């Protein structure tokens, strides 16, 4: 069991779990992202503590166990200031590594652009620098789905009938194909998904589901700013990832010296489909840049 607490960061109380390693060779901060509205689905990275890598988990504002601030603060920029306040409060002036998953990756990209001086490295897994590009790419995935499921999405989706039984069925199929492929969904994942359908941030910022984005960040795009990131960067993405490897390619091209890895047979939550290989790829990256 790691250390858990409820600290006041940037105005509201945030929950965090710091899993220290016997020998702290490095510190790693993690940022979850939709559809997973909590750190729970990222606990599989706890294994790295055996490589001398301390891992910090926490629930961002309005998510998981953390309290919800005002709606006017449901922005990526706000999330950036929150992360910096937490990092400083726990590690002071120590430079740490930052890993981001899904929309947490987009958050990690925004953070790096303004605070890269506090990072020794950046890790983006299934992340993105543009929402419009992510939505465009996810629309292609829909058309690649078998007729039955594809027609359910387009039909009931065009009228906003998200409660439709066949619509819900297609969504489940889509996720089991681009979220967590050929694998038994672990409790950690079900927990993070449950938080999404319970809180408000998801619906407000994102929308009904992954391929149906209508929230306040549907226009978010810092592709013309990530080139300013000049630190060792690792980018991972799955072959069948809901956030296509074409989206990752864009990030890989704006960030000089970045490394791109496309995991075959895997999707979005690659840390559960290839737990050993994933953790081994990240730890090796971390240990090479102390």
């Amino acid at each position: 069991e790691c250390i858990e607490n409820y600290a006041k960061v940037n105005g509201i109380y945030i929950y965090y779990k710091l899993c220290k390693a016997p020998e702290e060779k490095a510190k790693l901060m993690t940022m979850h992202g939709a559809p997973g509205m909590s750190h729970d689905y990222l606990l599989s990275l706890r294994d790295m503590t055996k490589e001398g890598i301390t891992v910090l988990f926490y629930d961002q504002f309005g998510c998981g166990r953390s309290e919800e601030p005002d709606q006017s603060k449901f922005t990526i920029d706000y999330g950036v200031e929150e992360a910096e306040a937490l990092r400083s409060k726990l590690f002071g002036n120590e430079k740490v590594f930052l890993m981001g998953s899904s929309y947490g990756g987009a958050l990690a990209l925004a953070y790096a652009v303004k605070y890269q001086d506090h990072l020794k490295g950046l890790i983006v897994s299934g992340g993105l620098s543009s929402v419009p590009l992510t939505v465009k790419e996810m629309n292609r995935l829909i058309d690649e789905l078998p007729a039955k499921y594809r027609d359910a999405i387009k039909k009931y989706g065009s009228s906003g009938s998200y409660e439709n039984p066949e619509y819900q069925e297609a969504v489940n199929y889509f996720y089991h194909q681009h979220l967590l492929r050929s694998e038994d969904w672990p409790p950690e994942v079900l927990k993070s998904l449950e938080y999404a359908e319970r809180r408000n941030v998801y619906r407000i910022m994102n929308g009904p589901n992954e391929f149906t984005i209508t929230g306040t960040i549907k226009d978010w795009d810092i592709t013309d700013k990530i080139s300013a990131i000049k630190i060792p960067t690792l980018i991972t993405v799955g072959e069948y990832d809901e956030v296509t490897p074409n989206v990752a390619r864009v990030i890989h091209e704006k960030i000089a010296g970045s490394e791109l890895h496309v995991f075959r047979d895997c999707s979005h939550l690659t840390m559960w489909e290839d737990r050993e290989g994933y953790n081994k790829l990240l730890s090796d990256f971390i240990l090479k840049h102390l």
